[PDB]
């Protein structure tokens, strides 16, 4: 579980010291100069003579506008942190204000620890500019290669989401999130606001939104600037927060006044939180109102007033680079000379270019450094789940029974699982959904836990398995549900989601944003620990979507994920569960694994049980398997067709139509597809199967029919240069459906057991078994015709086992 | 264009120092000496023994009633100058007001400057009073011949349109605009309080209204002084000024707490100037309340209570002269002798007849001075404008087509 780190909620008790004013005042001209000279200069980091135009970048790269806001917050804050040794987090919403970030942890001297070729000194200050979104350097943004970032904000609108995700079950924890004023308003962000009604004071930690309200996004003015000052503290206030609102910048105040001014509120804030704390320790039944600050300041903060005759502090202009080319004309360059003069680095550096004591003294130390604290390195904090024996959640008729045996619920068997989980590993695991979680029955949990819920209650009539404090969380948005799993995993702890499959879509930038920070891990950054997988249980697919009819049927997370699998990363997994000891299987190995994001492809509806769940096993750890117990072909050569299926439903039509090939007397081979990196170039993935087994599979030669869950260009795409890849024959969704029946739905695809039978006679002799073929064609029709009159599916159809069932 | 001159709209972000205060005291004594010495003397400026009515002029010209209240508010103004750098204009509006500007500019030393005659000792200061309102000596109004007018003021009712003339195109252009509560009775000054209406505070500079509340004009109470402070106030609200009332001089208060209470609220003043001026480099879309100062003082301040039985200070009766022949009655002699006494001129002027340091050590001094600053000498900023080659211009089709061709608007061509 989360540390308990240093001695949270504690009041200051004091006025803030003015020595320790000097010290923030003197870390935010420092970190100012820092954050300018990793964009602007390449040599000279110091302005020793000659200090020339041949000293700055040949390309301007990274941003200034937020940055001077953000090295005033962060300042402020560590100083803070020093002060009253608390646990904190920072989310830097607006990302792009890298340069405060790598300034930040220069400064509280992770980087140097981290990184020891950048040393504190003139040239390791000369190689800490340079670098700075360059070639062979570091990134432009708040990349996870920073120590203290648990969030890249390139990507807006999920700074809110993460910061209360950290907080959960951290219940020291203190979160400042910094929101931008321009990413307030995204979708994510918007509804991001109302996660305090799903925190508890006592049991999760606290988040500050930090509104950074600048003024200015890109190019334009933000709407929460230019709307009353009336109209957005009341916007705050009906959020469920208590707005305090900082104004500095926009006149001639002394920046020794502003730091005390802030100091103050600050303080006067901290005094709400700890109230709020300490409240809680009593009663955690009446949500408070939370502080938020609303931090009203000129973009681009101390850059000068006026460049070219356009105003550049408190503009739009300043949000890239104030200065746009200060290498090629000398009257740019003195703006430049000027800029860097007016923090006055001789006061902050020493001779051998050192930052001063006296500057950076009322810094954190230790694990309270942010970029230090084991939450914003939370691979450090993660403990192996404690995971329940999972041969007693299997189906066990199986093997009593027969192969096909059932109409079972498969993920049932995942939510029992599950729950005991839950209950092994307390304050540790977690479910999020978006109101999805007893529908994708999952619900299972709620005999050992609640829903968090700390909105109002009114009746045990209607709110039954709710508590102020629980292990699920359910709010309708994606966003928020993969946001809070997204950083209760940043943080050290485990979980899952579920989601009906056709909506996963509304986060597959958010599934990319966490993919590219993953691969960005396990490629170049290995003082990052691993954390645990972002599990994802997509359930409800599309072929058991005849009920919310087309406009639901969407597949397509397959094809997203399979577009972050290069380069032996493996932090994809894509699995489709054959049956509940499948999904037992699979669970286990995703609840096991770290580093990665598994989307876990499980029906929720009634279906056969195909597999034991030691034979499971076998078939997941080379990924896909031939089924010999299926097939009627006794090896490779006498086989006429291969009979591939990847999904329940798939294989359930596949099974059928192989039990109607048998009655023909047709020799054929059945494979099924758990793990759909599995069939991905051997060349191109190590843990793929090789050349050689999958042609023991597949065949060297023989025609394969596979039934695909999502769409026949996901293969295609995949196996381009496998053996035999001419001859594979894919059916997946097609984009055809409506309301209607479960049969409809796989007829419409060309994936029913009638069609897929007939095809298969195509491949091995169209012409000797035409008869049948005419025959089968002419079935599919009257068992549409017969669910159109009766109102059900036909009984060949519904009351069909396989013949391997006793 | 305009110079931009001093350090415009800057806070003071402290008290203003009792030093300055005891300045702005000595300077309201000797500007009202100056101003009765010019009014009364021909001779013996400082009362040497003996000081006769030999030394009274014949004849007495001028206005006494304004006078003592312009030359607190010049006080005060000038300390202010001192203080912020602020480049200032003052436009006088009871311009007959003349001896607080020409005290002003002798004070400032802009005078003996200009006018090389009129030094700063004992015969400069015989000089200085015989001259004023003299056969070949100098006006009785604020005339363009003292330093520091733009305006004469002695036709009424254009103060408010010279104030907001002056700071337009001119952002860093303070103007403090002195309004007669009689001059606020006439059409041109009461259609001038909503030219704030027409300025920007972004671009143009700030006109602050001082509304002399002395409660009279020649002959008559004033409206604006009769009406009550409620309606007074919802009055200057309602075209756009935010109303501060200053009274003082109508109790015993000492002179002291007075200069404290004035320089306080001049101040509080000041700072709401600048949160408009520092708020317009940002949003200069939306038009602020402007400060403006009510001034209320009795009319012809620290001039005898009753001269003759008759009330005198706070009354119409002290608009011209308070004493009407201090030549020809013994008795007028000695009322005038004392008045002048009671400015305490032994501790103002030195032995030579200079005034002393510590009386004007307070002052502005170089360009900021209100008789050196270019804005009052606006010959000086001006340059030729940059014209357009006129033949693109010219009706070319009288050439052409003959003398007397066409229909055209002559006035499109000007445009
Ligand atoms: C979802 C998304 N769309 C567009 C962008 C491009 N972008 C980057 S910075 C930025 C402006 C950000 O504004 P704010 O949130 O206002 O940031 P800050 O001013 O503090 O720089 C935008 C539009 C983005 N980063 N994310
Ligand atoms: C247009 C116009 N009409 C008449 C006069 C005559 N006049 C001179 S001073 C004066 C009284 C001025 O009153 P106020 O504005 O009240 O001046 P202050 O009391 O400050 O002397 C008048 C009526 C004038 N100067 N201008
Ligand atoms: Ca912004
Ligand atoms: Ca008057």
């Amino acid at each position: 579980t989360s540390p308990v780190i240093g001695t949270p909620w504690k009041k200051l008790n004091a006025p803030v010291s003015e020595e320790a004013l000097e010290g923030v005042d003197k870390y935010w001209r420092v970190a100012n100069y820092l954050s300018i000279g990793q964009i602007y200069l390449r040599s000279n980091p110091l302005m020793k003579e000659p200090f020339t135009r041949e000293d700055v970048k040949h390309r301007l790269v990274g941003h200034w506008g937020t940055t001077p806001g953000l090295n005033f917050l962060i300042g402020h804050i560590n100083r803070f942190i020093a002060d009253h040794g608390q646990n904190t987090v920072i989310i830097m919403g607006p990302g792009h204000g890298g340069p405060a970030g790598t300034s930040q942890s220069y400064l509280d001297g992770t980087y140097t620890e981290t990184f020891p070729k950048i040393t504190k000194d003139e040239a390791g200050l000369q190689k800490f500019f340079r670098q700075f979104s360059y070639p062979g350097g570091i990134p432009s943004h708040f990349a996870p290669e920073t120590p203290g970032s648990i969030h890249e904000g390139g990507e807006l609108g999920y700074a809110l989401s993460h910061a209360y995700g950290a907080i959960m079950d951290n219940p020291s924890l203190f979160v400042p999130a910094i929101v931008g004023d321009g990413e307030a308003e995204t979708g994510p962000l918007a509804t991001g606001w109302q996660s305090n009604k799903l925190v508890n004071p006592r049991t999760d930690g606290i988040v500050l939104p930090i509104l950074h309200l600048n003024g200015y996004k890109i190019a334009n003015p933000t709407i929460l600037s230019r709307i009353s000052d009336e109209e957005l503290h009341e916007f705050f206030h009906g959020m469920g927060y208590e707005p305090y609102e900082f104004v500095a910048g926009f006149d001639d105040e002394d920046h020794m006044s502003i730091h005390r001014r802030f100091a103050e509120l600050w303080e006067t804030i901290w005094d709400e939180i700890c109230d709020i704390k300490a409240t809680a320790q009593t009663d955690n039944v009446h949500r408070p109102f939370y502080p938020m600050l609303i931090f009203r300041t000129p973009k681009g903060w101390t850059c000068p007033k006026y460049i070219d005759g356009k105003k550049t502090e408190g503009s739009w202009r300043s949000h890239q680079v104030p200065l746009a080319s200060a290498r090629d004309t000398e009257a740019h360059f003195e703006v430049l000379k000027n800029w860097l003069e007016s923090y006055k680095p001789e006061e902050l550096f020493d001779a051998n270019g050192a930052v001063k004591d006296d500057v950076l003294a009322f810094m954190p130390k230790g694990e309270l450094r942010i970029g230090a604290n084991p939450n914003a390195n939370g691979g450090v904090i993660r403990n192996d789940l404690k995971l329940p024996n999972l041969e007693d959640y299997e189906v066990k008729e199986v093997a009593e029974y027969g192969h096909g045996w059932g109409q079972l619920e498969a993920t049932r068997t995942l939510g029992a699982y599950t729950r005991d989980i839950i209950k092994n590993n307390p304050r540790d695991f977690r479910i999020f959904g978006p109101d999805e979680t007893a529908s994708n029955r999952l619900q299972a949990s709620y005999e050992v836990t609640n829903k968090q819920w700390d909105a109002g209650y009114i009746s045990d009539e209607v709110d039954e398995h709710m508590h102020v404090s629980g292990q699920v969380v359910e709010q309708l948005s994606e966003h928020q549900m993969e946001g809070f799993l997204e950083a209760y995993l940043l943080t050290g702890r485990h979980g899952i989601w579920s989601s009906y499959e056709s909506f996963v879509h509304v986060i597959d930038s958010m599934l990319n944003q966490h993919a590219k920070w993953l691969e960005a891990t396990v490629r170049e950054i290995p003082w990052r620990k691993p954390i645990a997988s972002m599990n994802l249980l997509v359930s409800s697919h599309v072929w058991r979507q005849d009920h919310n009819g087309f406009s639901h049927q969407d597949p397509g997370v397959t094809s997203v994920l399979l577009n972050k699998c290069f380069h032996n990363d493996h932090v994809i997994g894509i699995y489709f569960a054959t049956d509940a000891n499948m999904l037992l299987a699979i669970a286990e190995k995703c609840y096991k694994s770290t580093n990665k994001i598994n989307a876990i492809i499980a029906g929720k509806q009634p279906a056969a049980t195909w597999l034991t769940l030691d034979e499971a096993r076998a078939e997941l750890e080379k990924g896909a398997a031939a089924w010999d117990w299926a097939s009627t072909a006794k090896n490779n050569d006498e086989a006429e067709v291969v009979l591939a299926a990847a999904g329940d439903v798939p294989t359930q039509e596949i099974m059928a139509a192989s039990d109607k090939l048998k009655e023909l007397g047709v020799k054929f081979k059945v494979v099924n597809v758990a793990d759909l990196l599995s069939l991905q170039s051997a060349k191109e993935n190590d843990e793929a199967l090789t050349d050689e087994e999958f042609a023991d599979i597949f065949t060297a030669d023989k025609p394969v029919l596979f039934a695909y869950h999502s769409y026949a260009h996901d293969v295609r795409g995949l196996i381009y240069d496998r053996p035999n890849h001419d001859n594979f024959n894919v059916h997946g969704y097609e984009e055809e459906g409506s309301t209607t029946t479960p049969y409809d739905m796989v007829r419409v695809n060309r994936i029913d057991r009638y069609e897929l039978t007939a095809e298969a006679l195509r491949m091995i002799d169209a012409d000797k078994y035409a008869d049948k073929i005419d025959e089968l064609e002419k079935f599919r029709d009257e068992a549409f015709q017969f669910a159109v009159d009766n109102g059900y599916d036909h009984p060949d159809y519904t009351d069909w086992v396989y013949s391997g069932v006793n």
